[PDB]
């Protein structure tokens, strides 16, 4: 009967394991056992076997070394760093080779003839020319391409492969786009293989525009920039500026970006496509040697170079591209006249300048970024060790699991709080909520009577409108709020060295949480009503102890409000004789008219000690009227605010006295002695109050206990659940730990891993 | 000009014309003159007296013989004879001609030729009485017809007037009838005078069944021969028996009832109907003549009589029933074989037995019930002047007009309440709802660090939080609850001997009305929220005086909730040990595990008197251990709340040396030197938590009395209007007496005044 819920949990838990066992035990722990194991047997090692079965068509010899091409190698180094941090403030640790442009300027041409295949897709001409992809680009004996996340090799000869790999792309190329935008950055990496293929990493970016139109978002000008920003701001990046050659070089709109990045073109070359349409620049030197020595251009690049990117035809071949490339510049004026010279034509010039460069800098800047990213795991070890003891045993979402654990915990102790505790909270609270009905409403008018039966009437007629009306609801808000008050005592309570700071973060969302969850059963209103009654309805004081504990409690309640009329009395009449001499307290006119009109109705009282509390009116204007005769300024509203503080006191006082009169008063009733004064019946109003405090607040703490606290701790389970489902909070909230340090050194371990290897293979080459 | 009275004067006039000149003031003009012509321009034709001399005409010398009829007064006698008492019982002391009949047994056409004109409802087999209708005949050259209710005159010799007067008598008919009966008591009061009538008041009476026909409601057989009883049981009335004498006399009920309600046949006249018909249809002698002789029913009758009421065409006149009742009579077998008497058969020989033998019995029964009614009168006087001898004739409506103006003019001087005393109350009720969490939440963790940034720093939490989210809702319930009880107060409480406790039941029904119809500002909530923030955001104790008094506010704090913690230890640790020498008291096991638990803490405490006010479970652990050394059985429960209590009365005692330590020097504190020096920053937050409270009753206080009382006096006066719209509301309490009593009195008096001419009229006129 203490509390049940459990006892139904524990039940219904049982029966669903009596039915389901043979399949529950199977699900929850038997596989689950192993569930740590599993991760690494089931999908890395996949992820390797294939990769063997595929390298076992090879049937490369044992401890032959020179495995792969060392670009080949360097794409996974690339790959890891975007993996570990893909914002640029990481990618400018190695050199990349960017491949930029006017929107379907041909850039994606240019970097499919270096590529020597068309490798990327060209559906269409307007959304498939502003989406990025990556591409290597590696020696071999035969041209073939892979994929990152694929086993498939693709044959670079046909076009069957070729287009499963331009499908492959633009099935990645078409969803990586914000929706209306069309343009968002992503990677896509693809590794292409071939003779005469140089050792680089291209990364083809969303053609830039200067305008939009209707069948574009007006941000995709700005989103493509801030992607064509963020790999042009790689120092050790080439940027290839691939302009179409039919316009003006003074309306470039690329050019503008790059210059964001490099103001005088020190990192980065200049592409100029369809040399072979844009036929009024190739033929004419006055445009094409200012426009490839940098005279036309505020940038002073690595180099200039020319290539044909196609004539019109998105789908042209890329290898007869090429092949009219190289017919293209014989034919033309260019090569007769000097406007291009002839290490600035063709796509092989460009491919071996940029692949110089970037290989050279790669070899060297490997060399320097396995000592880096290694160092950096020796500065996140300094911070680490000197914020925190070292230790990794926490984490983030840890942190939700143990703010969690003791919530719940907390949670139930609250429900094994020792109930007597639960009542003595609960009576102290109802007291202090009531005793002002008690005594100025019950109390105070009943007992000015000279007949005990009218003391007991007009008790009892207070009292149950008060027990119907306001004392059950009283009741049952001081029920809510103790519940309410101790839960939340429990989530928050500094417990000296035992507390920790970081939990408290969630102790607060779901303590808020938790008590809006829950409510109190309104129907305690009218059962207490019920209650309360009975606990007053016992008016018999049959001995000597429950007389003693009446007169105890009726002391005790009427002499706090007897303190406050006196602390009252004392401001409002000033200081005594022995203050005014001795500390010079000296009374204000106020205290001193207050003083004598106190000094009129204390008189009176203490002449006839049976006056009641209200005066005649003209008894008001007889003691304006004394009072002023004496020399004392006085009104009807000073007369009555001492009459009703100094009558309450006299009123109080006497009652103190007839307990004293009471704690020795027996015989009187023994002998219906006619001349007795003494009745002693305001000692059973105050029994009865002080055993309906008792009731009503064992009441509610029952209510509470076995009721209310498991329904709360049912809410609070729902809360902790929604909170853990909830990212968001997680996020907000325990986040104090250092663990997020210690994550950055662990996880740089497999940037670490790809330097070393690529460093021990640059050697074995050499 | 500023503090002058003269100043305050004007700008009150001010202030006073501006409301003169109120949309509410113009509405009402704008309202009024429209309202000066509506319901007007009757005036100007009032005042002409010419209606007002034939009223007095007809009152006393008309110059006709219709004047002063003494029947013409009988008919008012018997009018305020049903005035004064629904109940029949009254109704019954002063005789009248009572007509039962079958039902269809052509009634109406009896009463319509024995008054001579179509007054009756008329139709052709179809019940035609439903509501008694009492027609009172009297001589008079004017043959002309005149509700008690209403001033139009109908025209009995044309038929246009007719109809109208029958049809009028039929709506009212219904409209005495409940919706889906059709049978009521309610008695329709016609006056008709014309030649040739005889001194007769005549009751027709719902038509009695055998049983129901299927169309008709069941209701009528039950409710119809009660209605009958109700008329018929008239000690001092004669029975007029009417019965169809055209079908098998043995299907009539009519003379059943008659011989209930005159077993004697003491004033019993017997009438057949439908002769004409009977004619050809007559009713066996076997079963008539039986009726007739008063054989075949214990009714006996003065005599036997019979009339013809038509041939059941609804529309015959007068003259005609006549003539054809005159034929039959001379040819049919009602005489020639002796059944009825020759001279009690057609219209003029009933009529003329009836007026004989009414108005002797009248001459006799009134003159004893009018000397009765005299007594009556003075009997009446009896007991209402024992009843209210100070309030003669007291009615409820003027009640409810009195409570209503003492209601307004309580609120009114709640208005007059002192804003102190809204001040106080707030304020008293605001410090209790906090001072416990100001010490538990606040100053217990806030006064145990060893810097004092982190003491105010709790202090901030605490009493942010608290300002944002609870401050401004607990001074609402504060302040509403407040305006509630003052409200209910000044409404109940008696003011010595002289209240009056008439109107206390309207009081108590207005209070529950008006508050809930009344709201408190939702503005309040966010206002306080700021004045509150304010009010403690301000650190800066302005002089000695607020500084003294913010150390004995934190005296007041600390004293209780130090001298609780100790009541609680006492509580748990049992009696002293001089206890168990003074009054043979001691420790109960439980409270000696307390004090053993309590001796080994403040031996701790005395050891360490910094102790952190948490024992850790390594701490609680050796209280434990060492208890269970000395064989006390202690557990972690125990112990922390044994430690709690002693801590907090350590801690306690602690802060109030404190307190005295900090009265010499608020500059030692602004030091801050170190905490050896004064560091009184519990000075300043009890100062500034007097502010806010002080301010939040201020604001409350406000709040109520320039915008809740008059609010509240507003919605009181609707609710009281609501209390005018019903009279039921009115009389929930069945104490009804007054309203009752004064009625009858009024009433008795005009029954006697009528009856003195009456019998005046006897005396002289007969």
């Amino acid at each position: 009967a203490t509390d049940r819920g459990s006892e139904s949990d524990k039940h219904f838990r049982k029966v669903s394991d009596k039915e389901k066992i043979d399949q529950l035990q199977e699900e929850l722990l038997h596989t689950q056992l192993k569930y740590q194991r599993i991760l690494e047997r089931l999908e890395k090692e996949n992820k390797e076997l294939r990769k063997l079965v595929l390298q076992k068509d090879d049937k490369g010899i044992h401890h032959r070394k020179l495995k792969k091409s060392l670009i080949d190698m360097y794409s996974e180094v690339l790959d890891v760093l975007s993996d570990y941090d893909a914002s640029y403030n990481t990618q400018d640790h190695l050199p990349r080779v960017v491949v930029v442009g006017d929107q379907s300027a041909g850039k994606t041409s240019v970097l499919e003839m270096i590529a020597q295949a068309r490798i990327f897709p060209r559906g269409s001409g307007e959304m498939m020319t502003r989406s990025p992809v990556k591409v290597t680009l590696s020696e071999g004996p035969h041209h073939v391409a892979l994929f990152k996340d694929s086993s498939r090799e693709f044959d670079l000869t046909k076009e069957e492969d070729l287009a499963a790999l331009r499908h492959e792309i633009e099935l990645r190329m078409r969803k990586n786009v914000k929706e209306g935008c069309t343009v968002s950055p992503e990677t896509i990496s693809l590794n292409v293989k071939g003779p005469g293929l140089q050792r680089m990493v291209l990364v083809d970016l969303p053609g830039v525009i200067n305008t939009v139109t209707s069948g574009m978002a007006p941000d995709t000008k700005e989103t493509i920039f801030s992607i064509s920003k963020a790999y042009m701001q790689n120092p050790n990046a080439i940027i290839l500026c691939i302009q179409d050659g039919s316009v003006d070089a003074e309306r470039s709109i690329v050019t503008d970006l790059v210059s964001q990045m490099d103001p005088h073109g020190r990192r980065t070359i200049f592409v100029l496509t369809k040399v072979d349409l844009a036929e009024k620049n190739v033929a004419s030197p006055s445009r094409i040697q200012q426009i490839i020595e940098g005279k036309l251009f505020p940038m002073k690049a690595l180099g200039y170079f020319a290539v044909v990117t196609g004539k019109g035809n998105s789908s042209e071949s890329i290898e007869a591209i090429r092949e009219y490339e190289e017919e293209f510049f014989q034919n033309s004026k260019l090569l007769k006249t000097s406007m291009l010279k002839a290490h600035q034509v063709t796509t092989r010039n460009l491919s071996l300048a940029v692949s110089d460069c970037f290989w050279k800098m790669v070899r060297e800047s490997v060399e320097q970024q396995a000592d880096s990213f290694k160092a950096t795991r020796f500065n996140l070890e300094t911070e680490w060790k000197n914020n925190y003891p070292r230790l990794r045993e926490l984490d983030r979402n840890e942190l939700f699991e143990k703010a969690k654990n003791e919530i719940l915990d907390e949670v139930i102790s609250l429900s094994q709080v020792t109930p007597k505790h639960w009542e003595e909270i609960l009576q102290q609270s109802l007291w202090e909520r009531v005793s002002t009905h008690v005594i100025e409403n019950i109390y105070l008018p009943a007992a000015q009577t000279m007949n005990s039966g009218t003391f007991n009437t007009t008790v009892d007629i207070k009292l149950k409108q008060w027990t119907d009306k306001q004392l059950p609801n009283k009741a049952v808000e001081v029920a809510w709020e103790t519940l309410q008050e101790e839960f939340s005592r429990f989530m928050t309570e500094p417990k000296g060295k035992e507390h920790d700071d970081i939990f408290d973060k969630l102790k607060e969302a779901v303590k808020e949480e938790s008590i809006k969850r829950h409510k109190w059963n309104d129907f305690a209103e009218d059962s207490l009503r019920v209650i309360q009654h009975n606990a007053l309805e016992d008016r018999s004081i049959s001995d000597k102890q429950q007389w003693d504990a009446a007169i105890y409690f009726m002391e005790e309640a009427l002499q706090a409000r007897l303190k406050d009329t006196e602390n009252a009395i004392e401001n409002m009449v000033g200081p005594d004789w022995k203050k005014r001499w001795l500390y010079w307290k000296n009374r204000t006119q106020e205290q001193c008219v207050h003083n004598e009109t106190k000094n009129e109705l204390e008189k009176m009282l203490k002449c006839n000690e049976e006056h009641p509390a209200y005066l005649a009116s003209d008894e008001i204007t007889t003691v304006r009227k004394n009072l002023e005769s004496r020399g004392v300024e006085v009104d009807p509203s000073l007369i009555k605010d001492t009459w009703h503080q100094v009558y309450r006191r006299h009123f109080l006082k006497t009652a103190l006295n007839h307990c004293n009169l009471c704690r020795r008063g027996f015989y009187y009733y023994q002998r219906h002695f006619v001349d007795s004064e003494l009745e002693c019946n305001d000692v059973v109003l105050f029994w009865r109050i002080q055993r309906m405090l008792a009731i009503t607040a064992n009441t509610l703490r029952q209510q509470l206990t076995n009721t209310e606290v498991r329904r709360l701790e049912k809410n609070v389970k729902e809360v902790l659940e929604d909170f853990a489902e909830d990212g968001e909070k997680k996020i907000k909230l325990l986040t104090g730990k250092r663990v997020q340090l210690a994550e950055d050194l662990k996880k740089v371990r497999e940037i670490q891993e790809k330097l070393d290897a690529f460093i021990e293979a640059l050697h074995q080459e050499k």
